[PDB]
This record gives C-alpha cells, sequence and structure tokens, in this order.
C-alpha cells in the first residue's frame, strides 16, 4: 500500500552479448560473458552491475549512518567483491565480500559504523537471509 | 569454487563514481531528482534494474537450451521501485515482464518459473523483495 518513491526501468535483449538500457537513457550498456565462462568478454555483465551497485550502496549506507549519529567521518571508499557459483539445484548464487576504506575514525569506531550501515543498506536488506556477505573495514 | 568473481570500487558518495578493477565498467552516478538529487547520471537502482533484466534473460535462455525449447526471441523488462520503510530505510520491490517469441501462453509461463528459480539475482532477493513476474507473447 506504500507508494514508490523513485521507479527505474530497464530493458535487456540479445543474451549475455546483448544490450541493457534504462527508459531514461541514463544508462546504456553493451553486454558479453566473461573470458572465465569461456565467453569473449570485452564488455560488462550482470556480476559486475551487482557488485557496482552494492558498492556505491553501501558507500551512501555509511555516510548516511554517519551524519545521522554526528559521526566525523573525513573520507569513504567502498570495495565490492562478488562472485558466481553453481547451485546443487543446477541454478546460479551470489556471494560478496565488502570491505571499507574509512578515514577520521579509529579501527573499532570504523567497525561499529560500518555494522550499522549494513543493516540500513537496501542491497543488504535485499539480499539478507540468502546470501552470505563478508565484511570488513580498513582505517587510514 | 567461485566460477566467476569481479571487484568493483566506489567513491565520491551518492554523485561519485564506481568501476570494475577490470575497467569494463566506469560509471558516475547522482543522486535522482525525485530522491532531492539532480540526476543526469546513473545510481545502484537503475544498476540493479540493468542486471536483473539482463540476468533474467539469460535464465530464460539457459533453461530453453537445457530443455531443448526452440525460442524465436526474449526480451526483459524489469521495473525497480525504491519504498520508504519505518524501520530499515529505503526498500525494494521489483515487477519483471519477459516477452517471449514462439511458445504459447502455458508454455511461456511454464519456461518463466523456471529461469525465477535458476537466475542469481531471483536467488539473492527471495523472500525478501517483492517479486511480480508477468509473461506476454508474440
Ligand atoms: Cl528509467
Ligand atoms: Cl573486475
Amino acid at each position: 500500500h506504500m507508494k514508490a518513491l523513485y521507479t527505474t526501468i530497464a530493458k535487456a535483449h540479445g543474451g549475455r552479448n546483448g544490450h541493457v538500457e534504462t527508459t531514461d537513457g541514463l544508462l546504456k550498456l553493451d553486454l558479453a560473458m566473461p573470458r572465465e565462462l569461456g565467453g569473449e568478454g570485452g564488455a560488462t555483465n550482470p556480476e559486475q552491475l551487482f557488485a557496482a551497485g552494492y558498492a556505491a550502496c553501501f558507500e551512501s549506507a555509511i555516510r548516511h549512518v554517519a551524519n545521522v549519529q554526528k559521526i566525523s567521518l573525513e573520507d569513504v571508499s567502498m570495495t565490492s567483491e562478488v562472485s558466481l557459483y553453481a547451485t546443487p539445484e543446477k541454478g546460479f548464487k551470489l556471494g560478496v565480500a565488502l570491505h571499507a576504506h574509512i578515514t577520521g575514525l579509529n579501527q573499532n569506531e570504523a567497525e561499529a559504523l560500518v555494522a550499522k550501515a549494513h543493516e540500513v543498506c537496501p542491497y543488504s536488506n535485499a539480499i539478507r537471509g540468502n546470501v552470505d556477505v563478508k565484511l570488513s573495514v580498513s582505517v587510514k
């Protein structure tokens, strides 16, 4: 019964070596199956798109929690590593490792901030209980 | 062991930048105007929408290849929305619309239901994200 704050539409065609675009034209992407799976590579793929979206979403959640908590964040960057695995049921699944690099906090402060961000990020909430996510954080 | 692994690094906030380490994906970001930003660049909801549409289309073709089902064509639309929650902040919801050429409606529904089981995006969000699935045939 809740109203969408934002909606975006994407259309894909042409298979794993095809093409995908958002209706508003802001994202227009060629696709290719990676060399590691016997493809030609040379373009992006859904695992990269998920890794990129997750890194950016989680960085935003760190910044949001720090702003709400009045935490003295100087900078943050976010690394996501996304792996594809085969399932016993002949499907596929993702696994994820996240690594935050946070400036301005001591190591313990940063670990608590990242933990809170993990509860707020919409990607993290979308995959809870389904995807194993490993978190690490470094300060500098 | 992993079939495939990739790494992305994001920096600069909602109006920042994200890249994969192999350089195949390099993107400026922006907060959409609907959320108070300026738009003019993509965002994590569009990335998810695009990856889900491509991933689900690949799952349809994969199941069809395994089941020896001749497909004349497939295209995939995904629609991704953000909703405000009282508790956990914002939440994703998804509508998927497959367009399949060469199968009648019952055959296409069966194929799309199986694809939904195989697609890694679907299995990632299963039960946390409402996913409405529809199929049209031509
Ligand atoms: Cl759009
Ligand atoms: Cl990479």
